[PDB]
C-alpha cells in the first residue's frame, strides 16, 4: 500500500 514505489515506511509486504 505504498504511494511511489515499495518502501518499509508504508504498508509494503
Amino acid at each position: 500500500f505504498l504511494q511511489w514505489f515499495s518502501k518499509f515506511l508504508g504498508r509494503i509486504l
